[PDB]
């Protein structure tokens, strides 16, 4: 569940590699990719 790579847009979660900027927070992914999603922590 929340924290995935598909759910991540579930939670309308960002898309940043590496890491994200500002306050946010989740732990995700974008797709294939070991993308960093982000999301309101």
């Amino acid at each position: 569940g929340i924290g995935d790579p598909v759910t991540c847009l579930k939670s309308g979660a960002i898309c940043h590699p590496v890491f994200c900027p500002r306050r946010y927070k989740q732990i995700g992914t974008c797709g294939l990719p070991g993308t960093k999603c982000c999301k309101k922590p």
